[PDB]
């Protein structure tokens, strides 16, 4: 019942200049995963890299504005976009 | 599955100013909240109370690179488990 889904980003350090927030990631194996960011703020204010999974925060961040926010983490095959992973809510959650 | 259980810290943030790094959290309704592992207490000190991590020094990537500790959170009277001792992975910058 340890809860690991959850990402913090410090909101001094946000801006233009993008900031690593986190990555996702699924353990399952070769035989490649497209990685797929959707909910709140995805794209605008969090970019993915669809192959890295690398999470960026591309805005500067107000806790005060929006404090947490709940994104969806998808897995799909490149090929025929059939999913890999169930879709999954995760929550990224602003600094001071 | 997904993975979960890891943790970023920006090194070039770090330093003797402590930066969050992340949070123990149980979904249980009380929990004391135990680090250990590499760097517990001396790079990364967590929060009894709250589960809350810090860097508290500056990190160097190049002379490490990630750090497994081990979570635990225990009764804050008899201080058995209260979850199994888990895994989980802070990785640091670049």
């Amino acid at each position: 019942s340890w809860v690991w889904n959850q990402m913090f980003v410090l909101e001094e350090f946000s801006g233009p200049e993008p900031i690593l927030v986190g990555r996702l990631h699924t353990d399952l194996d070769p035989g490649k995963i497209k990685y797929i960011l959707s909910g709140d703020g995805a794209g605008t204010i969090f970019q993915i890299n669809d192959i890295t999974g690398d999470i960026h925060a591309i805005k500067r961040l107000d806790r005060e504005e929006k404090a947490e926010y709940t994104l969806t983490a998808q897995a799909v095959d490149f090929e025929t976009n059939k999913p890999l992973e169930p879709p999954s809510e995760f929550i990224i959650k602003v600094q001071d």
